[PDB]
């Protein structure tokens, strides 16, 4: 999978260390070898969350299958428990869009996964 | 819902009061709590709209339903209101991506919505 | 369609007239009208792929329609080629999440393409 943050934290608050841990989570989530794993953060965005400026995080996860209820949910808890831990965002100003994508709809490498 | 706007105006040409006017809007547009509604406004983008750089906005709204043809053509004719007052970029060199999410696909809180 | 480029290459690594031949490409490739077509590149971004920061992108690409096994591929091949020969990334270090969308679901022009 691939995981993007976007958020208005500052650039001086993500930690040293956090697009690596990024990637050793996610892989260990999805039993995927991290070489496949892409991760984005995208500071000191201009955002608003229930009209706040106070921390928050507009997310994404994409993945070709292992996306569902259950699977969300575990996603949800890891990556909310991250930025939690990591920049200080509390969980209830994080959205994380999951992206259930047909291997058909991902290109790399001149091609695609189909 | 959450709503994103990418765009080549400048950070200084978006109104102080734009992201609580978004919110506020989208939530009288919605019937939904504001408290709920996440906005983010990307300024200062290189991008082109028809091989030219004058103003244009590519945007996203993403909503748990409430996301259909009539719908969508109300949301357009407001956000694409916004854009020409607020940021004076014309509403045919804006594009709105309608994304219908599920419930279960949606993060938050350190789980989903479903 | 629309295209969008998110990269870890400096913004000065982006050369000249980039934009004009993304949407000159992506013209040729669907046969679609140049004016309609939207290009975004977003350099300097904090990524990793494979855990590596090496040189990266992740990309989308919307249409309504014209996405496909057969048309993905072809333009992953264009576009990787472009992204190899312009801004020097790695074809296997690059993704590009394909989106076929509802022409009711694209707003434009205060309305949609329905
Ligand atoms: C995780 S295994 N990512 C690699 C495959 C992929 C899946 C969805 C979107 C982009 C890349
Ligand atoms: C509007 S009520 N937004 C909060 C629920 C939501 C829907 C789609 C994507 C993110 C969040
Ligand atoms: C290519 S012809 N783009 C214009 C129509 C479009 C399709 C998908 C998303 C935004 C705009």
């Amino acid at each position: 999978p691939m995981f993007i943050v976007n958020t208005n934290v500052p650039r001086a608050s993500v930690p040293d260390g956090f697009l690596s841990e990024l990637t050793q989570q996610l892989a260990q989530a999805t039993g995927k070898p991290p070489q496949y794993i892409a991760v984005h953060v995208v500071p000191d965005q201009l955002m608003a969350f229930g009209g706040s400026s106070e921390p928050c995080a507009l997310c994404s996860l994409h993945s070709i299958g292992k996306i569902g209820g259950a699977q969300n949910r575990s996603y949800s808890k890891l990556l909310c428990g991250l930025l939690a831990e990591r920049l200080r965002i509390s969980p209830d100003r994080v959205y994380i869009n999951y992206y259930d994508m047909n291997a058909a709809n991902v290109g790399w490498n001149n091609s695609t996964f189909a």
